């Protein structure tokens, strides 16, 4: 049985990843000393809540409020919350055309809540990671894997209608789902994900191909960050960020010689994620969600979490998601 510590851990890990990754976003190369300096300063900062969250958390909050209000999953409700959240705080960091989806949802001219997303990228749909960045809560609320898959997909399709976008969301949700189930071995976890993605996807199995590359990298020694960036990616594309977040989580189950030992696994996961550069708040928010689900609140340290905008509201929302989970059993 999943614990409240795991549900809260996952949401706080997501929040930490967003808030701490945000300042580094877009850096083609990050200097790890800069990340470690930032962490040391953060820990000494007298004022609380100085790190603002981005679109990743804004949309996460909307997902959660929808699930709490409509526990059987209501995509119409969820789309409305996405669009209303954007309208309230439009400058949180939305990109890759996604605001056109919200503007169409807000207009009276669209009645099918999936149609705006289908029109993106000249009718091909978005393959960005915005579906995946906000999906962890689906795995926290719904214990049944079939529900996780179908609701991860539908929640993602509200904005991301390309199979790369929505299958990236499914993969992220599945990573959280399997991380909740207890102590894991890396290869077994990867086979769990590969087995599901083979069926879901089946160039033909792009996520499966990246997961197999992860397995190869974990079996290798001394893997430079540059090889991870080159082969898995650090981009806004779901295919170039969801596997990278999974790799970051699995890598950080063990010590990293470049990250001081005083950091716990979850802290290491966030630091390592950010150190890969690129889309740092989304890769760290996704890796942090998985790590939080796995290690729980015990590794969410006071000095880190107090730095984040909306930490109190996040911790409270976990209790309501946990209640949903319990009702599902
Ligand atoms: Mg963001």
């Amino acid at each position: 049985m999943v614990s409240l510590a795991q549900v809260r851990g996952a949401l706080c890990g997501a929040l930490l990843g967003d808030c701490m990754g945000a300042e580094f976003e877009g850096s083609d190369a990050v200097e790890l000393p800069d990340v470690l300096e930032f962490v040391r300063l953060l820990e000494k900062e007298k004022k609380a809540g100085t790190l603002f969250y981005t679109d990743d958390t804004a949309m996460t909050r909307a997902v959660i409020q929808s699930l709490i209000a409509k526990p059987d999953f209501d995509e119409v409700d969820m789309a409305k919350r996405f669009a209303e959240e954007y309208k309230k705080e439009p400058t949180r960091g939305y990109g890759a055309g996604v605001v056109q989806v919200f503007k169409k949802l807000l207009s009276p001219k669209y009645s099918d809540v999936f149609q705006p997303a289908r029109e993106q990228f000249d009718g091909k749909g978005s393959y960005g990671n915005g579906g995946a960045m906000r999906v962890a809560s689906i795995a926290l609320a719904y214990p049944n894997i079939q529900d996780v898959i179908k609701f991860a997909r539908r929640s993602a399709q509200l904005t991301h209608a390309s199979p790369l976008g929505y299958n990236g969301a499914i993969l992220q949700a599945l990573a959280v789902h399997f991380a909740l189930q207890g102590e894991l071995k890396r290869d077994t976890f990867l086979e769990q994900l590969i087995g599901e993605m083979e069926r879901i996807e089946g160039v033909k199995l792009p996520f499966c191909s990246r997961l197999k590359k992860i397995k190869e990298f974990l079996a290798s020694s001394n893997v430079p960050k540059a090889d991870i960036v080159d082969e898995l990616g650090h981009g806004i594309a779901a295919l170039e960020s969801v596997p990278t977040a999974i790799y970051s989580f699995l890598h950080c189950m063990e010590s990293d010689p470049d990250i001081p030992d005083l950091y716990n696994n979850l802290q290491r996961t966030i630091i390592y994620s950010i150190s890969l550069g690129g889309d740092t708040d989304t890769i760290a928010t996704m890796a942090g969600a998985i790590a939080g689900a796995y290690y729980g609140m015990d590794q969410v340290t006071p000095s880190w979490k107090r730095s984040c905008e909306a930490i109190v509201e996040t911790e409270e929302s976990a209790v309501k998601l946990y209640e949903l989970y319990c009702k599902q059993l």
